[PDB]
């Protein structure tokens, strides 16, 4: 039912955080911002406040399609250390939905938790020394279909990321008439159109 | 000192626009400042992201800052043509000699529509190009018209772009280059920084 979970940290990174949310929200689909902790606000890393709509243990996985997670350093590392976060995790995957990452989140929480096992995934390049050599993708958007994992690297990369997330979801054609309006590169526009090919 | 930058937001700014401009300014090391057109601190974005202002946009002097960036979103611009605070605000920074810089619907549907920069060279998002004289209009991704200080671009998607020649512009391509060095931007993003 076109539904995404995107929780929020203190120190998420908001510039990724709001892309997702609002390329997510051109796409139709509707998106649930979730607070890690107790208070639904919640500020990021460069100060700009994130205000959810719920916390993030009220969330459950059958309520969403596919979840969405932010980097940030300390977002990430917030994300590592919560209980139900992880739970997310586990839940999404073994229902067989996309789980969709950014930035130090694949390398802070992913790799030191043991989520995505054995998958091809990238993350922010400063952080590409914590995926196993074999494993790592350079890909700014990495999609592994075997585990449904969709990684990427930064907040260069975010709005690749959210609309190859699109593209996956419903389809390349929606992902291309949301892409239009707006002005990507023309590179990046060109990599969209051929991102389902490209499977 | 730090540069100061104010960015006002309204109900219907575009989230992104205004989150990607704050977020490479702060990471530039200056002070920006949210400020809200209206009666409310917290103002829901184009797409539902509310956005917390730390102060009132009607309050607001140019004097307190060093430049003035304007998010995008038809309905946040429509707020921004509709506010005479926020007019007023544009020509005084503009006659204190400061950079302003706008993205998006602004420059049609502020600049154009209310009659500022009036000779000034600008762009816009592509769906609002017919509103900006034929002789005037810049199809360029980031336009700056350096004889009225003012820096305009297109959309979500050079947001980045635009911020960091904002940083260029006030602090030296240096700093914006190092700012955008570790942030993963297209290699093709990054070929024109060097020259603003
Ligand atoms: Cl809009
Ligand atoms: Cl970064
Ligand atoms: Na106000």
């Amino acid at each position: 039912s076109k539904r995404i979970l995107v929780p929020v940290a203190h120190g998420s990174e908001e510039m990724e955080t709001v892309i997702i949310v609002d390329t997510l929200v051109r796409a139709g689909f509707q998106v649930t911002m979730a607070a890690v902790g107790d208070k639904l606000q919640v500020q990021g890393s460069r100060g700009v406040w994130l205000t959810a709509e719920q916390t993030l243990e009220a969330c459950s996985a059958e309520a969403f399609d596919a979840l969405a997670l932010p980097g940030g350093v300390g977002g990430a590392q917030a994300f590592a250390d919560s209980t139900a976060l992880l739970a997310l995790i586990d839940a999404f995957s073994q229902q067989g939905k996309l789980v969709a990452a950014i930035c130090a989140t694949p390398a802070l929480v992913f790799a030191k938790q043991q989520k995505f096992v054995g998958a091809r995934m990238t993350c922010h390049p400063n952080f590409f020394d914590h995926i196993p050599s074999e494993r790592l993708s350079r890909q700014r958007v990495c999609y592994y279909a075997t585990q449904h994992l969709l990684t990427s690297q930064g907040p260069g990369t975010a709005l690749e990321f959210a609309l190859a997330m699109i593209a996956l979801l419903a389809g390349v054609e929606l992902a291309q008439h949301v892409a239009a309006p707006m002005v990507l590169h023309p590179q990046q526009l060109t990599e969209l159109s051929g991102f389902i090919d490209a499977q």
